[PDB]
Order: C-alpha cells, then sequence, then structure tokens
C-alpha cells in the first residue's frame, strides 16, 4: 500500500504531465496521495493563472463575513456576521490596517503559535464564496472554471443526466480568517489554487480516520452534537493541533503559498486560516472513485448546513433514502 502513514504529498507536474487534469490526478492516488485527505501540487514553471493581479480592486464583495469566536483558544465556535458590501479595493486596505493586519513574526511556525493563541480574541472579516475566477479564458491547464462538472462525471458514471452546474468561488482573506473543520458536500474533492497574497495554513485528517475526528468533535461539542447527527457539515467547529495530539487524532498539517495548488480528498476533514490578506479561488470536483463516497455521505437535516442547488441531484440520485427527510431540512 503506498503512502501508509498517511503523509502529505507534494507534487511537480511537468508541463507535460499538466495537460491532462483527471489523469494526473489518477496519477497521484497510484502513489497514494488521498490517504492524507490533502495534496499539494506546484505547477510548472512555465505556468501562470494570468498575466497579471493589477485591476481586480473593483470585484464587489456583496456580504463580507465577520467572524466571531466563542469557547476556548483550542476549542471554539465561529459564527459569521454579515458586514455591508466593500470592493476588494476596500477589503485589502481594511486587511492591512492596524486593527486587521498580521502581527511581527519570525517564521510559519511562530505565526502558527500566535494564531491559536490568539485567534478567538479577534473577529476578522473574511470575502468567502463569491462566484467568479480570476483564471484567464486562453489558460489551458489547471484552469478551475473549465473542468469537468460532477454532473457529467455522475452521468458517465452511472448514466443518469441530472441537472445543476458546478461553478468556481473566490475567497478574499485577510489574518486569521478561519475555515472550520469540515468534509465537502457530499465528500467531494476539491482544488483550490491560491491566486495572491500572504500563505493559507491547512491541518487534515486522512480519510481512513475522519470517524475518529467526528467522535471527538462529539464530546467538545456536546450541544451541538444533540443539535444534528452531522454538525460538523454547519463548517462552525474549530479544534487546535494541540488538543487533537492530546486526544490521539492522527493529522498533518502543511503551508500553501500564492501559485500552489492544494487539492482536498473525499472525505479527508480540514481546517486552517490564513496569514494576511490573500485572494484563492476554489471549486468541487469529481472522479470515478468518489461515487463510493457519495452514496456514504452523511447528511445535515436539521436545517442550519442549507446547500448549493445542485445538490439536489446527488442526494436524490445517490442517497433515494435519506432524499425526502433532507429535503425536509431544506425547504
Ligand atoms: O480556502 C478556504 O477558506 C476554504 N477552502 C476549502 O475548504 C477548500 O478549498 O476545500
Ligand atoms: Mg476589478
Ligand atoms: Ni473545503
Ligand atoms: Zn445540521
Amino acid at each position: 500500500a503506498q503512502n501508509p502513514n498517511c503523509n502529505i504529498m507534494i507534487f511537480h507536474p511537468t508541463k507535460e504531465e499538466f495537460n491532462d487534469f483527471d489523469k494526473y490526478i489518477a496519477y497521484m492516488e497510484s502513489q497514494g496521495a488521498h490517504r492524507a485527505g490533502l495534496a499539494k501540487i506546484i505547477p510548472p514553471k512555465e505556468w501562470k493563472a494570468r498575466e497579471t493581479y493589477d485591476n481586480i480592486s473593483e470585484i464587489l464583495i456583496a456580504t463580507p463575513l465577520q467572524q466571531v469566536a466563542s469557547g476556548r483558544a483550542g476549542v471554539f465556535t465561529q459564527y459569521h456576521k454579515k458586514k455591508k458590501a466593500m470592493t476588494v479595493g476596500e477589503y485589502r486596505h481594511l486587511a492591512n490596517s492596524k486593527k486587521y493586519q498580521t502581527p511581527p513574526h519570525q517564521n510559519f511556525e511562530d505565526l502558527e503559535r500566535k494564531y491559536w493563541k490568539n485567534r478567538i480574541y479577534n473577529s476578522p472579516i473574511y470575502g468567502a464564496d463569491i462566484s467568479g475566477s480570476l483564471f484567464d479564458e486562453n489558460t489551458k491547464q489547471w484552469n478551475l472554471g473549465h473542468l469537468g462538472t460532477i454532473q457529467d462525471l455522475l452521468e458517465k458514471e452511472c448514466g443518469v443526466v441530472i441537472e445543476g452546474v458546478n461553478t468556481p468561488y473566490l475567497y478574499f482573506g485577510m489574518w486569521k480568517t478561519t475555515f472550520a473543520w469540515h468534509t465537502e458536500d457530499m465528500d467531494l474533492y476539491s482544488i483550490n489554487y491560491l491566486h495572491l497574497g500572504e500563505p493559507k495554513t491547512w491541518y487534515v485528517v486522512p480519510p481512513e480516520h475522519g470517524q475518529r475526528l467526528e467522535r471527538l468533535a462529539r464530546e467538545l461539542f456536546p450541544g451541538s452534537s444533540r443539535g444534528c447527527g452531522a454538525f460538523l457539515r454547519h463548517k462552525v467547529a474549530l479544534i487546535s493541533p494541540t488538543v487533537l495530539k492530546e486526544n490521539g487524532i492522527p493529522f498533518n498539517r502543511i503551508t500553501q503559498e500564492a501559485g500552489e495548488f492544494m487539492v482536498t480528498f473525499p472525505y479527508g476533514y480540514h481546517a486552517g486560516f490564513n496569514h494576511g490578506f490573500n485572494c484563492a479561488e476554489a471549486i468541487n470536483f469529481a472522479t470515478p472513485r468518489w461515487i463510493d463516497y457519495g452514496k456514504m455521505a452523511s447528511q445535515c437535516s436539521c436545517g442550519e448546513a442549507r446547500v448549493t442547488f445542485s445538490m439536489d441531484a446527488f442526494v436524490r440520485i445517490l442517497q433515494p433514502e435519506r432524499y425526502d427527510l433532507w429535503k425536509r431540512g431544506q425547504d
């Protein structure tokens, strides 16, 4: 078995190997990359996402989210408070202000310490989940707006044509902006490209150990757990690396820098934070190996998780027994 310790693997495809996305994902899996739950892909030196980032300031963040924490430094939840619209230019200025800017630090490790120590005492503002793309239409390789769709994959594997579309999202981040512990909708893959700015630190639990994370989370968030059998779908809970180590949960960590791709694999729980002003683009995708995960994915039916139009058909076709209860949650 390849990669039996479930370490995060880092790939350096050549320009030739960067042509066929599906084939390269399948290559990574042949080397065991999926066992970690997350891989890093460094694009060939010849490649670029677009020519420059000099003209992005007029993009609108219609609903910036202020991430307010409750709990203790290592075990907390966050809720999102809606703020007034602002442009990317306005947001970048706010990120760089004395109130929100990254503190002085020595290295990534020092910054990570400062994050876990101090995150709860501040409420950073995240521009998340903005439909759109920063890839140039002429970028042919690993263009996240031109991937094969999940609907077409389900059709190719299972023969059923379904409604729905699959498009990318932009994330504008600042110091301490946080992504809570989650897997993707329907335990899909994700791919994330850091277009510009400061790094993003990730933590991940191997898919084969995801249930260990879930059991810890039920112990650490006992009211949430009683409210919903899949409350990590709410994307509100944070657990620090110190706390995971104390409880014997297997995980790994890696820092993503500008120009790098991360791929999350089905049922790979992940969480993390942004180091400073940045912009990432991400999208879900599927492969033939996903289908079995989609069939087994947990669902939130308490009504909190409320998700895209396109998840309907996935539940309907892959989880017909669950469909009725799940749709009651959506309505
Ligand atoms: O970048 C972020 O805030 C969160 N991204 C993801 O969880 C992802 O790409 O799967
Ligand atoms: Mg603009
Ligand atoms: Ni994710
Ligand atoms: Zn729920």
